[PDB]
């Protein structure tokens, strides 16, 4: 009942699962059609961004493409927001390779993020925080782990989204 | 899947979209069936009431009738509450004429609003706050504006709801 | 669209209606498919636990089986969490007999409740708080009342869930 | 270093100890000059008002006169607010007789409480909530109890404040 | 008992009075030594920044120099934070001329604001929000008003702070 | 103006600096007598406990003895609470050796922690969370680091407190 957006990949729809600041990992279950509590982070950390996925996309891992929506406020689990991809984050975990889109709200939704057009527009401190988060929030979970490969530019991210949409199309 | 209520217009159902205190304009999309983030208020203001609409009603502007639910607590976006209309607010914006119902929770739901039976039961300060809100929260948005015409009594509001229901029913 | 869980009664699904700390009694309406606001507690109290029901179960009172999910954080109304029943609470109200399951999140979801395996693992103070809550939160409501009969063990609770599931299944 | 106010008893200073909605009983210790945590309510209730005392007053019980500040927002422990007494609440506990002033913020501070000039201006539901609170929040505490005698008018309250001030000054 | 800071004007101490997001105007009273509640904004707006003053400074208006601390989190009323002035805001109100320093936390305190070195580093949207705030938050107050003259650079701000300190020193 | 408590080391006073859940490192400055914002954690973590120190104590590092107050609620910065030491945490950082007391509120203050009498009463998950926190929250800060040596029993903790008090007295 949801699509990636008429203007993909320049602007895409993101269904929020985890509000920013949260320390509870919610996960949207398309089958049952509900937001399920996967697990309460075993570490004393919290999501430094709103987390969700672009509906109508499919990655090589069989899952829709994830998005790290950067704002200074939280959104409600299950709400949809239109974002602008500004980059991509490459990483490897116990399951294998993975990539997550990094985005800010589209300009008309929140004009205070208009100057952030690419991953290099983010303060170094913010990038370090995000990287550190992914590399330590699952540590205390038996057999899990994450290692950040590197970052990608907005153009790169836009491509990943294109393929992800094509796979389902 | 929702109706205005078996006791309309004395008591009607309101599907909440924007929780009170919020500064993010959420919008319920009946098509996709989700709560979408329209935009984050460009001004440093926040909704002085829970905002939503009466399902199963239609106004001359092609949209369902809006309601300003007055309480001293927030409700969750997407939840339904039974209210008592106590008035109506008339205004004009860039799109034209508009009217919004003003209501408090029905007595059984919250007996602390039982003595507020009509618009004149609200403190002058509260009315001024609401009027000022509508006249300034969109200011910074290009080409958008709002001007309050005046207020209407509960009886007036009950009528508006009656017509709005007929149009559909 | 929801079930009690593949591992019932050892681990069951609970659809949350009232987040912990809340003083607003939300109700999930399966018909309309929405979370409605039943009422705002007339007393100055708040739910000392996340409240919800096990989907796909039926009790002698014609309603699904309730669950008191104990955690130190709130969950979003309408979200599903997997719990471990650790006990049962027996009570009688104006409508008659009633029983409510007491549970903690399943181990993988929140390993900090792993030591709590049965009702006697809960501090006496916590039990007194819960009992006192049920016996006083409806007091100010005309003709309503609740009296706690006693507590049951985890095994007892697991049985109640078994029957409740069979009735429907 | 604090006084009851230049306009006592029409408008008095109230040093807030317990923010509204709180379930932790804070107490201001004039000796040490700090806000101490007396106890965390044993019951699942919370203060339906901001609680504090009028500095520079003394009652027959050797303690300053208490005030129940009614607002729809919380104030910070240790902050001072100017209120308008609108009534008085008479009660008896394990220690003996007691009276607590009921007030709303002074008009200039919050004009939305301007219509509430006396205790009878408060909704019945609000009064019942407050009374029920005092009669049940200490129940689970060994040997403590409270019974509400009745209410007093604003004029009555203004007198109590006058005496309480004279005793000290 | 507080000073502007050993590194003034490059880094100065700011005693916070109003936490960001607040809609209650708190005021630090050096005499009584407490945080008072001046009033509750009559408009439905809230401070888009943490507000406070640099202790040990004096302006031509007889008051210490104000500071608009920009962060994406709130600080506790009465707490001190070390900031970096990045600009100054010139305005006119019913009382006359006025200037307010604009600052971000010093780098060690919060390295995510390190890239904001001057007023022109702030998004246009953020500046518009702040300006709009000052020009409308007092509107509903009888006889009050504010008009923004313009902005000043960090160097300008550093000078204002220098004078303000010498007046007292 | 504050002491460790008449019943030290069985029950001691703890002046709270950092409320639980916080991600801003507040620090009490006895000189200026204010709560200062040291820094906003560079990592996406938050204090899994209320943090503070026992007034009137001195450790070999020239600083008062720290305490990790464990509760499921936050306390206000600058407030004092009476705790029961249940253990001690040994660690080493860039500055050298360090020990921090672990405590729960005294029984009368919060009877729901009465069953936790020693460090081994805490769930393994909780201990892992605390250890992981200390070992990663300063990581992104240049030249800082922390390594946990091990835990100590309540008796051990009581001794450390005794010496720390003796040094000052
Ligand atoms: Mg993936
Ligand atoms: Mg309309
Ligand atoms: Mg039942
Ligand atoms: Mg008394
Ligand atoms: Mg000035
Ligand atoms: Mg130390």
């Amino acid at each position: 009942k949801l699509s990636p957006g008429k203007n993909a990949p320049d602007v895409v729809n993101v269904l929020v699962e985890i509000p920013q600041g949260s320390n509870i990992k919610y996960e949207y279950d398309d089958e049952e059609g509900v937001i399920k509590v996967d697990r309460v982070l075993y570490t004393s950390m919290n999501y430094p961004f709103n987390y969700g996925f672009i509906p109508g996309t499919l990655e090589e891992d069989g899952d829709p493409l994830d998005v790290l929506v950067i704002t200074n406020y939280q959104l409600y689990p299950g709400s949809v927001i239109e974002v602008r991809p500004i980059g991509i984050l490459y990483m490897k975990d116990e399951e294998g390779e993975d990539a997550k889109i990094v985005a800010v709200p589209k300009d008309k939704t929140d004009p205070s993020f208009s100057n952030i057009k690419d991953i290099n527009d983010l303060p170094q401190a913010t990038k370090n925080k995000i990287v550190h988060f992914f590399e330590h929030y699952k540590e205390l979970e038996p057999g899990k782990y994450v290692k950040i490969s590197g970052w990608g530019s907005a153009t790169e991210a836009k491509n990943r989204i294109q393929l992800a949409i094509k796979r389902v199309s």
